[PDB]
Parts: structure tokens; sequence; C-alpha cells
């Protein structure tokens, strides 16, 4: 209620902890050195450190959605909505692979109801036809962010042009778009 | 030449002791002692616990994929070899989390091959119209393992018929298949 404003300042504080320091080496007391709090402070708000991992991801992609949604602008067709929203955006030890995949899952949740709004507006115009539009959603979002990712994968940069390339295809064959819709 | 023979044994009894012990849990103490053999014997094969996974995932994966490749049914047509190859199977903890992504990585990268050549035969039969066959098979096997895994989304398993229906039906376009190809 009041708990939940401070809890998030927090989160967000250690959000950036996490990305300039790294997951795996930064530790609960570097943490509380850098924001100037004691063990008892970061306890009351979180049990553990992947507890301050995931309120740094959640308040961080909760406010990177939402400011998605604040910079639409009004009356933009589907088809110019999806092109705007494809370009937004914010070591490879375990622990620093499971802070990413922590990430890509929270972006995915929260951008799946965004993108299939604007599936729905794209079969409402007529330039989309697709049967399930917040599956289909959540299935683009899952080529971007996992099949996408060449540290994930380890692809070599020279074929990432390639898989960029079949990502638009298989874009326009699940849309069902005309064929120049991402030229 | 030789060392390798002696190291995917030891892999493969790591994996069954990773899988029926949980990864995180797992200690190189305890690994040694099921195993039968000291912390020397391990190290001459391996660096690091993540080695030690790396390799139980690449034997289990190489194995998996090869039983696949010589149980296949010579002169099967596409359609019948994908329905076939799509049925094929072997805490949530964040090391937990990483020893599954690694598996499910690994299974992309060996399966990829043999479902770009399905893709590749069916486009020869004239059953789909694919212009890309690896990156569409790595397109797919990476919708089936990371947008179908329910412990990766925390998916309810009421919605789970859903996804499986979403997911054929972006085969379906995604392939250029009849309609009723997977029924
Ligand atoms: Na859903
Ligand atoms: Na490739």
């Amino acid at each position: 209620i009041n708990f939940n404003n401070k809890r998030t300042e927090l989160a967000n504080k250690i959000w950036d902890i996490f990305i300039a320091n790294g997951y795996e080496n930064t530790t609960l007391a570097f943490i509380i050195n850098k924001l100037g709090i004691s063990k008892g402070a970061l306890y009351h708000y979180f049990s553990s450190k992947e507890e301050c991992a995931d309120a740094a991801i959640e308040n961080r992609v909760a406010f990177f959605s939402n400011e998605v949604l604040k910079e639409s602008e009004e009356g933009l067709n589907s088809i110019e909505r999806l092109k705007k929203i494809l370009l937004a955006g914010i070591i490879n030890s375990p622990s620093n692979k499971i802070f990413h995949q922590k990430l890509m899952v929270a972006i995915i949740k929260y951008f799946a109801p965004i993108y299939a709004d604007i599936i729905s507006q794209g079969n409402e115009e007529g330039v989309f036809k697709v049967k399930y539009p917040l599956e289909t959603a959540e299935i683009i979002l899952t080529l971007s962010h996992f099949y996408l990712d060449e540290d994930l994968f380890k692809w070599k940069k020279e074929d990432m042009s390639l898989k960029l390339t079949a990502f638009k295809e298989t874009l326009i064959k699940i849309l069902d778009a005309d064929e120049d819709t991402f030229d």
C-alpha cells in the first residue's frame, strides 16, 4: 500500500546495481553498501538475492511497458504500431544467464497483451488474419527474445542477418500479412 | 581419441546423478562418492560442475538424436516423419532452471538439422513451401521448447490445450501445409 512504493524504489536501485556490476558477482553485502542500507533494511522487503532480481526485473519491465503505452500515438494503424514496438528495447555464467532468462520471460509476459491488442487491431483493419491473437503475440515475442538471442544459442555474428530475415518471413506467415509489410 | 570414450562414460553417469538428484543440490563430493572416483579422477576430465553438466547434456542429446536417425523408417514421407519426431522426448531454483535451459538449447541445436531435412523433403514432395529450412526448423524447436514450457512461463495447466492448438496453427502457417496435416 505504502510498503509497495518503498520496495519498488529499492528494486529500481538494485536493477542498476545488477546491470552495472553483473548478477553472479553482486553479493547482498555489495548491494546494501551501495544502497547505504543495513542487512535488516533489505530483509524487510526481500527474502533472497533471487527475489531482489525478480523485483528489479518486474519494476523495470512494468515501467518500460507502461512508457510504451503512454508514448503510443493516437490513431496509428496496426502495421505502424507493430513496426514501432518491434524496435523498442530497455559474462555468460549460469547465474547471469538466469537473470537474462528472467528478464526475457518478464518482457514476454508484459508485452504480449500490447502485441495482442495490435494483432486484434490489424484483424479488424483487415491487414492480418490471426485466429489466436494473445498466443500469437507470445509466439512472436518468444522468437524475438529466445531465437534471435545470439548469446543464448552462441549464434555466429555473420548468421544474424539471415535469422532476422527468417524472423520477418515467419512474422509475415503467422500474421497473414502482405509480403512488403516489414520493408 | 581414447580419453573421449572414458569422458562420455562418466558424462552419462553424471547425467543420471543430476536428473535423479537435481543440479543445484548435487555437489562435486556427492558426484565422486556416487561414481566411486576421486576428486583428481573427476578433475582429469572436467574443470567445473558446469562442464560436468554440459558434458552430461551433450552426450545425452547426441545419443537421443542419433537414436532418432537410426529408428527412422526408410521411405517415410515428410508429414509422417514430422509427426513422429514431434512426439519424441528423452525444484525451479535459478541453477536448476540453467540446467533445463542448457538442455533446451542442446536439443534445439542437435534436432534442427533433422527437422531441416524433413522440411526440405516436404518442399521437394510439394507438401510444404518453406524459404529457409534450417532457420524454420530452429524456429519450430524454439516454440516447442520455450513457448510450450509451462514451468518456464508458469503457464496455467488449463491454458496448455490452447497453446498446443496455437502451436499447431503456427506450424501450419510457417510450413504452408494443408490445414488437416496434424489431425
Ligand atoms: Na496465455
Ligand atoms: Na543456423
